[PDB]
């Protein structure tokens, strides 16, 4: 698995910021619209890129805060990342687009979606956000976890003061081990540990135990719409899984419309880092029949 990133650096200015983003791959076509999560960016991507960019547009951004993203000094609620993502994709003069979305990425992508149903073509989409009704309903191991990096005290100190989400919950949600230069690709942005705000807020913005009502509002309007929406959607799920484990996939194949489902084997939340190759080559594959109107 490959821990390079050849990727040429390209930037927009959007509401005052710059935001960094992969841009490869033919012009005249549906570009594909790749959004990462926490505490990730297009680095996330990098394996799976290479399978996508000979047919169609690799588009990568770095959320606001992340990545090679400029780093406001904002509470970074889902609200902000709202307002510099539809600026992004408006920015760059995008049309219609396909999809390929992860955690608070695939947030970003089914609230975008769900507002522009016209102008997405497809959604892939893994270890995504929907909402957990209860606690019970979050996966055991990552429960009191979770539940401290939802304070203001425990949780600041946790992932701000210590950068527990990027030395603790990131290599614990991939099964395979994160080589230590992948591991410094995924710190670099966060070197200095006031630039951490989002990687916190992010957790205490996650739709758990009805809270916080906003977030859970939002995420049930667009599950709805997923629920009712004849969009092709592929989804990857592994085994044990945490969003999403593999019983809850294959209801969702059967609950959502026009959807494949894709077993990566082994994975845990960022699928990414396990099976890259799998991933990259069945989107791929899967695009062609996503052209036609
Ligand atoms: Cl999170």
């Amino acid at each position: 698995i490959g821990t390079g990133f050849p990727f040429d650096p390209h930037y927009v200015e959007v509401l005052g910021e710059r935001m960094h983003y992969v841009d490869v791959g033919p012009r005249d076509g549906t570009p594909v619209l790749f959004l990462h999560g926490n505490p990730t960016s297009s680095y996330l991507w990098r394996n799976i890129i290479p399978h996508v960019a000979p047919s169609h547009r690799c588009i990568a951004p770095d959320l606001i805060g992340m990545g090679k993203s400029d780093k406001p000094d904002l509470d970074y609620f889902f609200d902000d990342h709202v307002r510099y993502l539809d600026a992004f994709i408006e920015a760059l003069g995008l049309e219609e687009v396909v999809l390929v979305i992860h955690d608070w990425g695939s947030a970003l992508g089914f609230h975008w979606a769900k507002r522009n149903p016209e102008r997405v073509k497809g959604i892939a989409c893994m270890e995504f956000i929907r909402p957990i009704p209860t606690w019970d309903e979050w996966p055991e191991f990552a429960r009191e976890t979770f539940q401290a990096f939802r304070t203001a005290d425990v949780g600041r100190e946790l992932i701000i003061d210590q950068n527990a989400f990027i030395e603790g919950a990131l290599p614990k949600c991939v099964v395979r081990p994160l080589t230590e230069v992948e591991m410094d690709h995924y710190r670099e942005p966060f070197l200095k540990p006031v630039d951490r705000e989002p990687l916190w807020r992010f957790p205490n913005e996650l739709p758990i135990a009805g809270e916080p009502a906003n977030i859970v509002a939002l995420v049930e309007a667009y599950m709805n719409w997923l629920h009712q929406s004849p969009v092709p959607k592929l989804l990857f799920w592994g085994t044990p899984g945490v969003l999403i484990p593999p019983a809850e996939a294959a209801r969702l194949a059967e609950s959502l419309p026009n959807c494949k489902t894709v077993d990566i084997g082994p994975g845990l939340h960022y699928l990414q880092e396990d099976n890259p190759d799998l991933i990259g080559s069945e989107i791929a594959r899967w695009l062609p029949a996503l052209h036609h109107h």
